[PDB]
RNA sequence: GCCGGGCAGUUUGACUGGGGCGGUACGCGCUCGAAAAGAUAUCGAGCGCGCCCUAUGGCUAUCUCAGCCGGGGACC
């Protein structure tokens, strides 16, 4: 039963694409102060038009979560921007954070995405006991049986501060 | 020392469907030709080397990508 709830790990905010804190190192400083830690990331794809050129990017990306730290954070954070706080909005998996997409190649990636809702939230919906999925050992796999379902997963999150719409 | 075919002795290669012009199959590496051991020709097919690197060498420790999807073409 509790363990068939579903509970929310690790979120991560992220931040858009290009040089961040161009001026001077900022950008960060909004997601800093701001979920308490500080992640920055980099990205690969060489030549662009008017982005860089640049191989190992600065890229601004980051956050992460954990538990209690991603709670107190989405809160105050769901209850920002969300004309349509769910709905079609995320999808079969459980949780998800998007606006409108564009015909890009998708599908056969490991699948991180464009995708941003509010500055890219990232909420993941997982259950039970996966960890069992994810870690590295014996991985096994989801039973897709256990796995989320939008339903339930516009649930939970909605039944607390916020209406689903 | 400089100029110096005025004059003398010579050289000016080989391969090559004759020779010449072109080309080099003139030294060397791979696939195929090559006929399931080995060896095997043509101006046979496809194509390379005459270097570069103080790490792009040596050892040891530790060891996740493209791409797609979802949440905030950079990044998380």
């Amino acid at each position: 039963n509790p363990m068939r709830d579903l509970k929310i790990e690790k979120l991560v905010l992220n931040i858009s694409v290009g040089e961040s804190g161009d001026r001077l190192t900022r950008a960060s400083k909004v997601l800093e102060q701001l979920s308490g830690q500080t992640p920055v990331q980099s990205k690969a794809r060489y030549t662009v038009r008017t982005f860089g050129i640049r191989r190992n990017e600065k890229i601004a990306v980051h956050v992460t979560v954990r538990g209690p730290k991603a709670e107190e954070i989405l809160e105050r954070g769901l209850k920002v921007k969300e004309y349509q706080l769910r709905d079609r909005n995320f999808s079969a998996t459980g949780n998800f954070g998007f606006g409108i997409d564009e015909h890009i190649d998708l599908g056969i990636k490991y699948d991180p995405s464009i995708g941003i809702f509010g500055m890219d939230f990232y909420v993941v919906m997982n259950r039970p006991g996966a960890r069992v999925t994810r870690r590295k050992r014996c991985k096994g796999t989801v039973g897709n049986s256990h796995k989320t379902t939008k339903e339930d997963t516009v649930s939970w999150f909605k039944q607390k501060y916020d209406a689903d719409v």
